[PDB]
């Protein structure tokens, strides 16, 4: 199946990927080509559907800002990701899948979004995550479930809705906290 | 009582005495009575050289004491200002040995000792203030421990931005903390 073309129904996303591959914007892309990529960065471009990204088995960095995707479900199997950034005023917690499969992830940034407390049980089993940025999510009020993260050292909750700090003592490796009320 | 109110106050620092005389409408070197010190509501000493605050212990009615960059030898004379509500002392030379134990500041609701050179020795000097509800310890790189502050019964707001705190165990024991400002290196 390595030579099979990949369905990338979003033309803007497909144009971006073709650019990385030195191809014209509407050219077809094989599974092998997707497997050759190491980073994807989508910042302030309109990408509504990330279908196709599940074939990018080797990307180590995925950086997304204000792309207005319907959801981010196709990232759930990207087991080689090390650094994941997803931001956007329209990114509510339903849009992000459970991330337990991101077994290489060391950095998670989901700042400047519209997350609520439900995001915490999607991100609290990441085995290697070292830093989490949850800042500028005003509806996040309870970060106690993050105590289950074995390697978390840095946590940013600036400008969230957190006003109860009980539980932070249960974080095994936390040594850098960024906090700012209101 | 009535006699004592007319007694002159020893204020050996001439810069401080001149400042106080300004507030009182007197010439810069005029003598100042105990009653006159008790008539003050605010004292702000900013970017003037005041080595010694002796005399300030008579300012029983001041509600705010604001001190920035005065290079005092120490701040001992403030220790008994039990009616003081807001205290700010800042300066790059202000180490914790220069601030007296503040447990006698029974009315204090606001403490700001930011932008200074404090270390963990300050903690036992400020952790039993009975009414303090906000403390700003920011920009003191040598403050590394917040645990002793759990003994403050009314503390709601704590600012430790740009300190040296890397261990947050004990924060769960603060009875009223509901606003935290924190930022590492």
């Amino acid at each position: 199946a390595s030579q099979d073309n990949v369905n990338i129904p979003d033309s803007t996303f497909k144009a971006y990927l073709n650019g990385l591959l030195g191809q014209s914007s509407t050219a077809n892309i094989t599974e092998a080509q997707m497997n050759s990529l190491t980073y994807i960065t989508l910042a302030n471009i309109n990408v509504t559907d990330l279908t196709g990204i599940e074939y990018a088995h080797n990307i180590k960095d995925l950086t997304i800002n204000n792309i207005h995707a319907t959801n981010y479900n196709p990232i759930s199997g990207l087991s080689n990701l090390e650094r994941l950034r997803i931001m956007g005023k329209d990114v509510t917690s339903d849009k992000i899948p459970n991330l337990s499969g991101l077994t290489s992830l060391t950095l998670l940034d989901i700042s400047h979004s519209a997350h609520d407390d439900s995001i915490l049980t999607k991100i609290n089993t990441l085995p290697k995550v070292n830093s989490i940025d949850l800042s500028y999510n005003g509806a996040i009020t309870d970060i106690m479930p993050l105590k289950t993260l074995p390697e978390l050292k840095s946590l940013n909750i600036q400008f969230d809705g957190v006003h109860d700090y009980r539980g932070i003592e249960d974080f095994p490796k936390l040594n850098q906290l960024y906090a700012f009320s209101q």
